[PDB]
């Protein structure tokens, strides 16, 4: 019998456990297979069995065996499971060798000499420049009909571009038909050609990891299999809260990070932080530079029917970049003309991941581009490109 | 008769002409040296010399990089003279500028002959900065002694640099040669290294550097220079030091060489044209701007004088040296440290109520993947208000990150939203989710 149970090891519930026991509370964390951070901790017990549900108020401990070992019990329960690679009904699959997921991959043995990635999304394109940088040959197959379709279309040309310039062969409305292995070797049957390769990644995205027992509890599931949660991430049982990718949406650490945040205003403070109020969230997809997003597209705003100003500059007119001996990218940025608050900005290359905040917080406090625009930074750096990036008079749109 | 005259390439001067050029005015750039089109920053600055410590620090060889030095410089100085030259309202005139008047200015040669003399409504000094020589017996018969300029068109690796200095520039000649294998002794005649920086990130500093092999001394007064003909020596109140050559880095002191005694332009105590909040001299028609004028010697503040002067010839005059906002800086040592704000000790001095927090950049995951463990993050907050006094970030993209605390201390952003928000992730930048958490809640 606990304080607070967190079912699973990630971000959120690993945060959340620690605030719980400095707090003084006794936590229990399961967790099937920083680790001492937590086990280490007087008030928090790990609890290496799989987690499955018998009701609204306990949680079985199994063991590797699938027996029963325990269950447990507290006034709040947090599910925090994550999700899993999304297994494609193709044929051979079961039987094709040397085929591997995101995880598989980050602990392959060998470097491939060729690597077929099918699945053109945003880890398939990162895991292709990482490789390419390693000097294996990469080809990635893309179903739909546009690489990075949710981006700036020509700033993923810039992407594209030096994607291929490191040897990448990219591929759209390509379907991969079956898999076969000729035992050192693996080749993929698709639409346009049969591509041979040494090892075949399967990036077609991540799926709720949602296997404990729901049956015997009142935890519905939306249109996806993921865990239905409202504004303060309660699921349709008011005591039980899920955070993390095992809910819908945004699969990033730092939402992660924010769901803890959501859940200890709503178990410890004053509830009023929710996910209607996150402020903007940033990303980036590490290719090579980072391309870092925030806000809105100008294509977006178009469609929405903001009054809008687009902006935008290479990397190969931002002085800084001579230093960095890298010309590659692209920066740009959408502005609202009513006010002259920034809507959304794409900063592809180097510095991007770190530059990007910047606007995040501008975009959150009302900050005009203005105030960007005339700003001093420091020098020699990426950041002082916002000098020119934002140098701009409305245009009307 | 021009409407503009502007005298030096520097960073205000070339922005303003650039600016009045589009305007419709006709606009003269004086500029004494075809080796300085773009100003100091762009052939003898910043430009070359983190061009050198980024090469650096990619392990290319001292030969390599001083060759890619030289592209850099070449191709930015060509850039930045035709920038200016192909405007057609813009002539850039290859002399030295002198004063015949307060309204028109002489074209001196080489030879100090005057060729001709030019004149326009509204003047702009942007002549920069010269280095400090200090009165040291032996120097002007000591050999392989450099200018900052000097050492960073070296035609050799020194095996042993000398630097008499400690500023921030001497620092970063210290870690960019000691980069490049040179062994590097640097010489403060002051009690500590870098005053007025949190002497908490200063030691370690200190302590990067000496485990690059670095040596430093405290309260070294040089007092001789001798030389025999490949070796120098730097005769010290503590010590004798040998050297392949000496690096002079005691600090810039304003070029006003002018003849301003033919104008009514002040100087003031430090050798500074004297400037009011519109930057304007004792001459009303006459402005100066950058290094020249005094104060902080940064690119970027020539490049808000530029703002302020451009404000008041045709704009509002709402931007003066009073509202440029919180100013940072970068000490490009290895990992950089920047600094905006106030530190923990004028905090104290000024009786705040304050809190002070550090985060170890060993303690940031981004530091494993950056591969360099060193660096210390520090915030100054005011516990009465939650505003951020302060800030210095001793660490991998410091130099970007201080920019984002920056911004909140000029908008009034209280400490705990950059504590709160979300940051992209695997970042530096996501380290201020701990930095600017005090913890206040960690109790039963
Ligand atoms: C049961 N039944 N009982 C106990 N424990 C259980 C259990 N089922 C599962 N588990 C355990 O639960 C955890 C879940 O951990 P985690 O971290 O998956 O949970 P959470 O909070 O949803 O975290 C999401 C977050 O980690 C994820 O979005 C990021 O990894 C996403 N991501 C990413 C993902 C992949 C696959 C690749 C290849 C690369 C990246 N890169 C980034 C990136 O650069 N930035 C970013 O923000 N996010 C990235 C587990 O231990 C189970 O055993
Ligand atoms: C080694 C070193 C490293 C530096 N690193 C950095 C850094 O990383 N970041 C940073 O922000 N700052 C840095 N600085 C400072 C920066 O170089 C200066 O603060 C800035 O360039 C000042 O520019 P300015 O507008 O005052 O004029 P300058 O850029 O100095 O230009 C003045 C110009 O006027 C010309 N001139 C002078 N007198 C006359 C005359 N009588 N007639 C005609 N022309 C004339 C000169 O030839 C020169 O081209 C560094 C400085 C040095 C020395």
């Amino acid at each position: 019998t606990y304080d607070l149970i967190v079912i699973g090891f990630g971000k959120a519930g690993k945060t959340l456990a620690k605030y719980a026991a400095s707090t003084g509370q006794h936590v229990a964390v399961i967790e099937q297979s920083n680790y001492h951070l937590l086990a280490d901790d007087n008030n928090i017990d790990v609890l290496d069995f799989k987690a499955q549900f018998k009701s609204n108020t306990e949680v079985n401990l199994l063991d590797q065996h699938d027996d029963i070992v325990d269950s447990i019990t507290a006034p709040h329960i947090i599910i925090n499971t994550g999700a899993t690679s999304v297994i494609p009904n193709i044929k051979g699959l079961d039987q094709a060798k040397h085929v591997f997921d995101s995880t598989g991959l980050l602990n392959i043995s060998y470097q491939p000499k060729h690597l077929v990635i099918v699945g053109g999304g945003y880890i398939a394109l990162e895991f292709a420049s990482m490789f390419a940088n390693l000097g294996s040959k990469v080809t990635v197959l893309e179903r739909g009909e546009s690489f990075m379709p949710r981006e700036d279309q020509d700033v993923v040309a810039y992407g594209i571009t030096d994607l291929e310039n490191k040897g990448i062969a990219l591929h759209t409305n390509v379907e991969t038909t079956e898999l076969s292995s000729d035992n050192h070797h693996t080749t993929v049957h698709t639409n346009v050609d049969n591509f041979e390769a040494d090892a075949v990644l399967l990036a077609i995205g991540r799926k709720p990891n949602t296997d404990l027992a729901l049956e015997n509890t009142d935890i519905e599931l939306g249109d996806r299999g993921e865990i239905k949660v409202n504004a303060h991430l309660q699921t349709t049982v008011p005591h039980i809260y899920a955070a993390g990718d095992v809910k819908g949406g945004l699969q990033f650490t730092y939402i992660s990070l924010d769901d803890y945040r959501i859940i200890k205003s709503a178990l410890y403070g004053n509830q009023s932080r929710t996910t209607d109020n996150r402020g903007s969230v940033p990303y980036t997809v590490f290719i090579d530079p980072p391309l870092s997003r925030v806000g809105l597209t100008s294509k977006e705003a178009a469609a929405q029917h903001y009054d809008y100003t687009e902006h935008q500059l290479l990397v190969s007119a931002i002085p800084r970049h001579k230093i960095n001996n890298d010309p590659r990218g692209l920066f740009k940025v959408v502005i609202n003309n009513e006010n002259n608050m920034i809507l959304g900005a794409t900063l592809y290359g180097k510095q991007s991941e770190e530059l990007i905040n910047i606007i995040k917080l501008a975009i959150d406090q009302n900050i005009p581009y203005t105030v960007l625009r005339d700003n001093i930074y420091t020098h020699p750096t990426m950041a002082e490109s916002f000098n020119d990036l934002f140098n701009f008079h409305h245009h009307h749109h």
